[PDB]
RNA sequence: UUGUAAUAUU
């Protein structure tokens, strides 16, 4: 099948073997396992017409490189190191074929690579042929990370079809293994008017998505990084709330998040509403100090609280000390209260 | 010795 030259080198028969001696054999060595890496590590030491040599070789047929296992990798190279010239050669390669590269293994690792190292209006060309196909790309393995690439290195003003796209989707996506990702690089680098539509439905679907796996995430994201009045609007969702989502696996974590970064004032009404909250024979605290997820809640709630507020929660936590110690989880509680003692 | 993130390529 290989060449003499080929499985010669691969039984290392050519230890001072150079790109030179492969003219010829670049396509057949870059798609070989041990060629592709000979390939790769000649290339970083290459001179640039050394480079030239193997990269004529390389563009007849850059397409069927670029969805190789192996060949992949030589064609993300020149779009490291090459010249303005040969990646605007492998950007007109790629031109008709964007989706269905970013919708495989390796040709998507091409399609990533190329957008952060083309210029504008060649990263502009490339990302229109994804426009009808975003939910596609968002849902798949591979197309998700080509997506979220666009997000990072593309002037925002040429994915509004993304945003488009989303619009109805963002509880269904938030809630996607993928999807979720998506949405925290659209409230990473999108413009203000772009992110604007995405808050919106968050905001209308944030009790669902604090409960949900991937929705949580988005919640906090928000919390971490977002608009004050964004943080706000979502505090006072999990506030009146608090005690049956602090219970809540995956929404426990949101009501710690929002414990961390709500105002002073908004911290201080949250710690507050599980102090005077009564659920049934004993406190909404105590239930949350016996519990598997809320009993980390209270933790959070005595590490931020303002010290005045933290003595009035410890000693109101005080009666029950005794009891405390027979529940599984109690024990965390005393830990905690037993540091600022 | 208490609780959640994407099996994304040589």
């Amino acid at each position: 099948g290989r060449s003499r030259l080929l499985e010669d080198f691969r039984n290392n028969r050519y230890p001072n073997l150079q790109l030179r001696e492969i003219a010829g054999h670049i396509m057949e060595f870059s798609q070989d396992q041990h060629g592709s890496r000979f390939i790769q590590l000649k290339l970083e030491r290459a001179t640039p017409a050394e480079r030239q040599l193997v990269f004529n070789e390389i563009l007849q047929a850059a397409y069927q490189l670029m969805v190789d296992v192996f060949g992949n990798y030589v064609i993300q190279k020149f779009f490291e190191f090459g010249s303005l010239e040969q990646k605007l050669a492998l950007a007109e390669r790629i031109r008709g074929h964007v989706l269905s590269l970013a919708l495989q293994m390796y040709g998507c690792r091409v399609i990533q690579k190329a957008l952060e190292f083309i210029p504008s209006d060649q990263q502009n060309e490339m990302v229109r042929e994804l426009d009808g196909h975003v939910l596609k790309c968002v849902k798949d393995q591979n197309g998700n990370h080509v997506v979220q690439k666009c997000i990072e290195c593309v002037q925002p003003q040429s994915l509004q079809f993304i945003i488009d796209a989303f619009k109805g989707q963002v509880f269904a996506l938030s809630t996607h293994p993928y999807g979720c990702r998506v949405i925290q690089r659209i409230l990473e680098h999108c413009l203000p008017d772009q992110t604007l539509p995405i808050l919106e439905e968050l905001h209308q679907h944030t009790e669902q998505l604090v409960q949900d796996q991937y929705g949580n995430y988005v919640i906090q994201h928000v919390l971490e990084h977002g608009r004050p009045e964004d943080k706000s609007k979502i505090v006072a969702e999990i506030r009146g709330n608090v005690l049956v989502l602090s219970q809540h696996k995956f929404a426990s974590n949101v009501v710690e998040k929002c414990v961390t970064h709500a105002s002073r004032t908004e911290r201080a009404v949250l710690i507050d509403e599980v102090c005077t909250m009564n659920d049934g024979p004993h406190s909404a605290l105590y239930t949350m100090m016996k519990d598997q997820y809320a009993n980390y809640v209270v933790q959070k709630m005595i590490d931020v609280a303002e010290p005045g507020q933290r003595k009035i929660v410890m000693h109101k936590i005080r009666p029950h000390i005794a009891t405390l110690r027979k529940y599984t989880y109690g024990k965390h509680i005393l830990a905690k209260l037993e540091k600022y003692y």
